[PDB]
């Protein structure tokens, strides 16, 4: 029998307004070595991004940003034109790659087809300040100041020690000296260059001193989050993935404190479920759709300006998989982001769950859409409990529901939203949309999601 829970919506309990460019993706900078990938000719991938949002942000960076080198002198090679760069596993040095004027030009045409803005990684790990200034100048010339949200100087600098890029003694003081040298060089070439950083998780040895020192020099704080904790934690499981993560709550509170102290907003510029490219049987499963969609809302309710799910190639956690030659497909995590896209932007409202101790992993978020209509997003992350949700405080005459479904939490396929899979090039329309029975009652199966929209 289902667990009977109450949901009280309070249209006077205003939360944050979700911006229109909240959604986003993150890719490896190595992928720019292939000028066919982020290109105006890549209509398939452009289509998947448009489905995720009419506005959004493409972040290019990652571990490979330290191994990728701008050369204004270079043309793409034959092997460059077929390169597929999945998420870097971090075990060893990436291969050296080269980015060319042609790739940057094609990236501009890609962004023209999507409507998305760009965060672009520069090579602080192994590059020079002069070459970063030259790359920044070319990006600003080609992409333009309207679409270029920020440059990033270094990816995960707090892991440079441990990973070969700097010695074990590298600390914030050393990184600040590096950051200032790059910033100064770039701004001489590009006086309007925007920056974000420090591209780490919230922590005290790096991110708090960064914001204090560089607040007048950055547009916003860029933070990373992975659900998987330290390497010495028990192996990530779907069960663990569905539970609240105290570290996420604490890291988010820290970023909110920084915003209060410095005036700087924050964006989660690289996230996914499990690091080192993801974990087979967790990251590539329908559980990841529930995890992601819930995370999008949890961060929005905390005042995050946006998110960027890491991906590329055929990585276990990528939202979109594929290549220009073979075509692209939506993986299960995409469907959680699709629920958010279908819900749209607007202002968050109070939504309090009660009588839920037997179904403790159910989450719910209420939103007043830009168009005035109330939506509720529910993620029944309980793996063994169906629920029956008695909804009060919504005074609309009727509502409809689109279900986020798969037959098992560990399914790697068979994922649908609104009774339909996503097709080629991001094509999606709901095919099954049922009416919801100031007192609404919604049933949800275990390990499922729903988007309600009221008239």
């Amino acid at each position: 029998s289902p667990v009977r829970v109450g949901l009280s919506v309070d249209a006077s309990a205003l939360g944050h307004t979700i911006p229109p460019d909240y959604t986003g993706l993150s890719y490896e900078q190595a992928q720019m070595a292939n000028p066919n990938y982020f290109s105006g000719a890549n209509t398939q991938l452009a289509g998947f991004l448009r489905t995720l949002g009419r506005q959004g942000v493409l972040r290019i960076g990652g571990n490979t940003s330290e191994y990728t080198f701008w050369n204004r002198h270079a043309k793409p090679t034959a092997a460059d034109e077929h390169l597929a760069a999945g998420p870097d596993k971090g075990h060893h040095a990436a291969a050296r790659e080269v980015i060319t004027p042609e790739a940057v030009n094609n990236l501009s045409e890609f962004l023209d087809k999507t409507g998305w803005k760009l965060i672009y990684g520069l090579n602080l790990g192994k590059g020079t300040p002069e070459n970063a200034a030259d790359e920044a100048a070319y990006v600003m010339e080609t992409i333009g100041a309207d679409r270029l949200l920020a440059f990033q100087l270094g990816n995960e600098p707090d892991l440079f020690y441990r990973n070969g890029i700097r010695p074990a003694s590298y600390d914030f003081a050393a990184y600040a000296g590096d950051w200032q040298r790059f910033f100064t060089a770039i701004r001489k070439r590009v006086p309007n260059a925007p920056f974000a950083g420090p591209d780490t998780a919230y922590n005290t040895k790096w991110l708090v001193p960064f914001a204090d020192k560089f607040k007048h020099d950055v547009k916003f704080i860029s933070s990373h989050y992975y659900a998987e904790g330290p390497p010495t934690d028990p192996s990530m499981t779907i069960e663990r993935l569905m539970k609240p993560n105290p570290r996420l709550l604490g890291e988010t509170a820290g970023l909110k404190q920084v915003e209060a102290d410095t005036g700087l907003p924050f964006r989660l510029t690289e996230t996914n479920s499990c690091y080192q490219g993801g974990k087979q049987g967790v990251s590539d499963t329908f559980a990841a759709a529930l995890w992601a969609g819930d995370l999008m809302y949890q961060q929005a309710a905390a005042g995050s300006t946006g998110i960027n799910f890491h991906g590329g190639g055929y990585g276990w956690y990528t939202p979109v998989a594929g290549t220009p030659e073979d075509g692209f497909i939506a993986r299960p995590e995409y469907y959680g982001m699709l629920l958010f896209a279908q819900a749209g932007a607007g202002q968050l409202l109070g939504a309090k769950l009660t009588d839920n101790s037997a179904a403790p992993l159910l989450t719910a978020y209420a939103l007043r859409g830009t168009d005035g209509r109330t939506r509720i997003a529910l993620f029944n992350k309980n793996l063994d409990a169906d629920v029956e949700v008695a909804i009060s405080g919504v005074a609309s005459p009727s509502g409809t529901v689109l279900r986020l479904e798969a037959p098992r939490a560990d399914d790697t396929t068979d994922v649908t939203f609104g009774g339909a899979p996503v097709g080629a090039s991001g094509s999606w329309s709901p095919l099954v949309q049922e009416y919801v029975p100031g007192q609404f009652v919604l049933h949800m199966r275990k390990a499922s999601g729903a988007l309600l929209e009221f008239a």
